[PDB]
């Protein structure tokens, strides 16, 4: 069988910060941008969507400390992230986005309003750590490694490092942990990764925190997983049909995953599906902000603009919430803030599935309903 992962507590990694393995900078960094003939006075429709507006008369995530593991961020008044470490350059801070990545997903987590346009962050009042786990614009140090070997390989690695900075978010302080990163696997070429479930155990059981994973997007090493099969009724969700792992997303319910949708609703076509999605949330067509605090929503592609787009922006309004609903009920456990956000979704047409567990949150019901 296909097994759920087994969480060994005993097997917590080192806090340390820096990559698993030597890290060089081979490009320029990118920066984001804008569609020609945007108008960022209205508001963004997935803040318009999930209702912000309304649920900010009941929390601002003032008080609340959300970590923020992704591509690092230039920090801004309207983001004023705080270093929290860098896992790709071994000399750095998580205060350096060379991917226009990570700044925009703290912004839409925790980014401040301004009188001059509609955008503002889900948790605006929240502070924001910033740990830098990824980035596009460096390479590994050519090093010798053996190449039939999944625990070589930079995923191996990637999961490595990634769960020292769990270990380093959760002694941060954070109360809400946001991970963009969602990598993948093929079932049949375990990676050994016992140190990314400590971690998140130790973040949740140990240090109080809410974890929040991305589903992770289709593409390259992400093959979409096939639906459940109905005419196995003892695994509903699934577990058996899995070809694709994505980590650190399939520790849930220890984690809350977040699945991707559109402006229509519809769960979106990048969106990795899998037994371990909780819940999802707006990851298409994005409005954010870039490395001055200004509103961006287009990012430069192969051949030209292409949107801000995935399911690391639909777990940022998930992480948002979380901060919302810690912020008003500062008694809940970090069990009880996911069961909360789940149980207040709006369900899909077959009451949980693959591909939006529970459902597209909604804010105002989580904090009022
Ligand atoms: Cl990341
Ligand atoms: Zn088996
Ligand atoms: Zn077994
Ligand atoms: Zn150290
Ligand atoms: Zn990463
Ligand atoms: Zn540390
Ligand atoms: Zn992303
Ligand atoms: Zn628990």
């Amino acid at each position: 069988m296909i097994e759920p992962p087994v969480i060994d507590p005993a097997a917590v990694p080192p806090d340390e910060t820096g990559p698993d393995n030597p890290m060089e900078q081979r490009r320029v960094c990118a920066a984001p941008t804008v569609y020609p003939d945007s108008n960022f006075a209205d508001r963004p429709w997935a803040s318009d969507y999930l209702r912000l507006t309304e649920a900010h008369k009941f929390a601002t995530g003032a008080g609340i400390t959300v970590a923020v593991i992704d591509t690092g961020v230039n920090g801004s008044p309207r983001v004023p992230a705080e270093p929290g470490g860098d896992f790709v350059d071994a000399a750095g801070n998580g205060m350096s986005d060379c991917d226009a990545h990570g700044t925009l997903t703290a912004s839409v987590i925790a980014g401040r309003g301004a009188p001059t346009d509609g955008f503002i962050g889900v948790a605006p009042d929240a502070r924001i750590l910033s740990l830098r786990h990824t980035s596009a614009a460096f390479q590994p140090v050519g090093a010798r490694t053996d190449p039939n070997n999944p625990n070589t390989t930079q995923t191996a690695g990637s999961l490595r490092s990634l769960a020292r900075a769990i270990v380093h978010a959760a002694n941060l302080g954070a109360q809400v942990i946001n991970i963009s990163e969602a990598a993948c696997y093929k079932v049949t070429r375990p990676i050994d990764e016992t140190g990314v479930g400590a971690a998140v155990n130790y973040a949740v059981h140990v240090k109080n925190a809410v974890v929040i994973a991305a589903a992770g997007n289709t593409g390259q090493d992400c093959t979409q997983n096939p639906p459940p099969d109905p005419a196995v009724p003892s695994d509903p969700r699934g577990w058996q049909q899995v070809q694709t792992i994505v980590s650190p997303a399939w520790y849930s319910p220890l984690v809350l995953t977040v699945g991707g949708i559109g402006p229509t609703g519809q769960p979106s076509n990048f969106s990795m599906s899998g037994p371990w999605v909780g819940a999802a949330a707006p990851a298409e067509n994005i409005t954010a902000l870039g490395y001055g605090g200004e509103p961006v929503n287009a990012l430069q592609g192969q051949d030209g603009l292409v949107p801000v787009a995935g399911t690391s922006f639909a777990a940022a309004y998930v992480s948002g919430l979380a901060a919302l609903i810690r912020q008003r009920y500062p008694d809940l456990t970090p069990a009880q803030v996911i069961n909360r956000i789940t149980a207040t979704a709006r369900h899909p047409g077959g009451g949980v599935d693959n591909y939006v567990g529970a459902g597209v949150i909604d804010p105002v019901a989580a904090l009022t309903w």
